[PDB]
């Protein structure tokens, strides 16, 4: 599909048997999700942004469905104010910038 | 043009008759942009990120040309990390997210 940007791009991802409203997100290197209890090993992390850092977990090889296309890889969780799917992910869904 | 996301989208903007690079962020509703000095009267503002929230001064109707495409709106202006151009100014550029 085409998403145009009038409005936030929210659309409904899958992960971990579990449906989130999530934002697609051009400008994060890497896909943060709000704290959930994610089972398996975890790396901690920090990642910048406007007003400074947070601390997340990084999960590696995390199965995401967004929007029906399937991805695998990083994942990370953490006190972020939205679901946020970034560039490591977007790749995989075909996902580009048009204008 | 098509933009794919392996890298970060940066793009060359002008601004003030200054060129930068700048990050085109779906993410980000506003424009955000490093410390510089930009003519007219602005009003100082606050805005929030992933790590909280930072004084900015906001600029209105300011022309911006993004990878040759122009735009007049509203730019921040404060101690952000990258210069990122959200989805006020990334409508004006016909912009869109497309897989
Ligand atoms: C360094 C580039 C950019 C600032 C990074 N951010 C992504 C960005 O899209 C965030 C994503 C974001 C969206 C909403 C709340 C918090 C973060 N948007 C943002 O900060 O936008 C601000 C400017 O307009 C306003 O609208 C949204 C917040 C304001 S981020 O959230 O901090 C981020 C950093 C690293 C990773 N791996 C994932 C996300």
């Amino acid at each position: 599909p085409q998403i145009t940007l009038w409005k936030r791009p929210l659309v409904t991802i899958k992960i971990g048997g579990q449906l989130k409203e999530a934002l697609l997100d051009t400008g994060a290197d890497d896909t943060v999700l709000e704290e959930m209890n994610l089972p398996g090993r975890w790396k901690p992390k920090m990642i910048g942004g406007v007003g400074g850092f947070i601390k997340v977990r990084q999960y590696d090889q995390i199965l995401i469905e967004i929007c029906g296309h399937k991805a695998i890889g990083t994942v990370l969780v953490g006190p972020t104010p939205v679901n946020i799917i970034g560039r490591n992910l977007l790749t995989q869904i075909g996902c580009t910038l048009n204008f």
